[PDB]
């Protein structure tokens, strides 16, 4: 059973990439056609002639010519019977306690097809994107694997829908936050239902904005709509009964991009006071903590909740400050945990795109990331560990590899390459860490592969040291147990005595300095050289520019030597 499977995806998004890894690592072939136009979708099917079509992320209706000829299954992010384009938005706005995902056949009527598989799950009070990347994605994987087994068996019949309901596209009027009428729980519900797109509209300091990444505040109080404080570029705003933090906003304009709230509001905030809390402080009320440092059982854990895993220059230096603090503490190990949804996606391309000089801001940002990496590497007397609870891409992968040990949750998707951002050389000391893990020949192959790999595949090729756990919480518990056991063994003390000798030696310090110098000379060429492919790629990415064809790295059926 080696199936030829065509994906129909609006973008090759997180769910599409996860399914690509699950199917190809089971020796199926997956070609992708991006959802650009029905004419191109029909052509892709006739070119590739798939055994099965899966649509992980659909914007347009699939043409009848296609799904009447090829068995075509659609992912719907609601339980059986739920129909409509905004299933998760409604489940969050209505406060559903149970939700689910359905794999159904394409049909003439919208979302009316017979059910191949479904999964249900309890809802969290959390952003839509977090539900999509965790509960929905895990359930969809189980559905698709079940359906492939059923498809190959050959006598399967799907289950017609019985009860069903329709929810239309959700209008912004429903999402709009009114500070005087809305209590904190209502503001959170609206922002969660609209994050990461399209955003919940509001007015803040007279500016029409879209709100993203909200957190409740229990200490600061004021008038509704009043800005109460700034913290790490997030703003705290009074609600009907309390206050909420908004970390990111977008102006309500076609060309504007998502940015830290302080950068969107700008001079309108003049006079607001910063209300800082250090990551290592303890507080007994709910508040916004971008970076959190906690110690348990001789292990110092650093959580860094950078929105979308994107690490701005200033976020990197706040992470650096926390790592330096941890290195002065009486812990045996330091664990970098990222956030539940992302370990890291490297430099923050949005704050780079927004800068007066994107090239200069890129230079600032890569030097700040390398300072984090260098601080991690130069830790002679403590174990360092990267715990990847969620996805990582580009420099975010190589940030993890600077740690002594890298572990990841099952189902994490890695993109250890720069092919989507103009072929940057990369830094983060990859020219030291990567050959140490996989060898030079394999390391070059890894960085030449533009397709994603799972954490299981990363473990199998030696890129990371272990993979375990199904949820972020299970992964964190198992990681803590594994590290606790290690640091309480004689093996740890022998390892640290070796590490102390290696990492204070002149030869090693010269080696990693030469690695940083060489990588940054190449990145300087990427950022400032006459060839501006990096800047063009960043613009297309950050501005979400549309596609007019599917590139052959995705579309096997559009490659030069393709036939049959
Ligand atoms: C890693 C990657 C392939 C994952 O693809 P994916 O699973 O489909 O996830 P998405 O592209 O949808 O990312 C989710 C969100 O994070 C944003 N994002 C991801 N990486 C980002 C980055 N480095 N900077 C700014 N935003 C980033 C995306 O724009 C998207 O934003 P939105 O939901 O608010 O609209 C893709 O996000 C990517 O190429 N990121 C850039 C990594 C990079 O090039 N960094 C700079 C060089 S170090």
């Amino acid at each position: 059973s080696h199936m030829r499977i065509l994906f129909l995806s609006y973008r090759f998004n997180s769910l599409s990439q996860r399914l690509y890894c699950e199917l190809t690592e089971r020796e199926h072939e997956v070609s992708v056609e991006l959802d650009v136009h029905p004419d191109l979708t029909v052509e892709a099917a006739e070119l590739y002639k798939p055994d099965l079509i899966i649509a992980p992320f659909l914007k347009r209706k699939i043409p009848q010519e296609v799904w009447k000829k090829y068995k075509t299954l659609i992912i719907h992010p609601g339980p059986p019977g739920d129909r409509g384009p905004n299933a998760l938005d409604w489940a969050i706005m209505k406060g559903e306690r149970i939700w689910g995902v359905t794999l159904l056949e394409a049909s003439e009527e919208y979302d009316a097809g017979d059910v191949w598989a479904y999964r249900t799950f309890p809802m969290r009070f959390a952003r839509k994107a977090s539900i999509y990347r965790n509960e929905v994605t895990e359930g969809v994987v189980e559905c698709v694997l079940e359906a492939l087994e059923n498809f190959e068996r050959g006598d399967f019949k799907p289950t017609p829908q019985k009860e069903h309901w329709w929810n239309p596209k959700m209008e912004q009027e429903l999402r709009r936050v009114d500070w005087e009428q809305d209590d904190t729980k209502t503001v959170l519900r609206k922002v969660y239902a609209s994050d990461s797109q399209p955003g919940a509209s509001s007015k803040v300091l007279g500016k029409e904005v879209l709100l993203f990444n909200a957190y409740p505040e229990e200490e600061l109080k004021g008038k509704p709509g009043e800005v109460l404080a700034l913290r790490d570029e997030a703003v705290c705003i009074g609600t009907r009964d309390g206050a909420v933090w908004i970390t990111h906003m977008r102006e309500r304009k076609k060309e504007s991009i998502k940015l830290p709230s302080a950068r969107v509001l700008g001079e309108f905030l003049k006079g607001v006071k910063e209300d800082p809390i250090k990551p290592w402080e303890k507080v007994d009320f709910k508040t916004y903590r971008e970076i959190l440092y906690e110690e348990e059982d001789g292990i110092g854990f650093i959580h860094f909740n950078f929105y979308n895993g994107a690490m701005s220059t200033e976020q990197c230096y706040r992470l650096l400050e926390t790592i330096k603090y941890a290195k002065k503490r009486p812990v045996k190990a330091i664990v970098l945990l990222g956030s539940e949804d992302f370990f890291s996606n490297g430099m923050n391309l949005n704050t780079i795109e927004n800068a007066e000089s994107p090239a200069d801001e890129s230079w600032r940002n890569i030097n700040a990331i390398d300072d984090v990496c260098e601080e991690i590497l130069k830790t002679p007397d403590k174990l360092t560990v990267a715990g990847m609870q969620g996805n990582a891409g580009a420099g975010g992968v190589f940030l993890a590899l600077t740690c002594d040990l890298v572990f990841a949750r099952e189902g994490v998707v890695l993109n250890p390459h720069y092919k989507n951002i103009g072929n940057l050389y990369g830094s983060e000391f990859w020219t030291y860490t990567l050959p140490k893990r996989v060898g030079w020949e394999k390391g070059k192959e890894v960085m030449e592969n533009r397709m994603p790999i799972s954490s299981k595949k990363a473990f199998e090729i030696g890129l990371i040291d272990g993979v375990f756990g199904k949820t972020p919480k299970e992964f964190r518990q198992r990681l803590k147990e594994r590290i606790k056991n290690f640091i309480n063994s004689k093996d740890f003390y022998e390892f640290i005595e070796k590490k102390k000798k290696e990492r204070t030696s002149g030869e090693w310090l010269e080696e990693i300095q030469k690695c940083r110098e060489h990588e940054l000379e190449k990145m300087k060429l990427n950022f400032y050289g006459f060839d501006t492919s990096y800047h063009i790629a960043r613009y297309y990415f950050v501005r979400r520019k549309p596609h007019f064809r599917t590139p052959p790295y995705l579309a096997i059926h559009r490659r030069l030597k393709f036939s049959l």
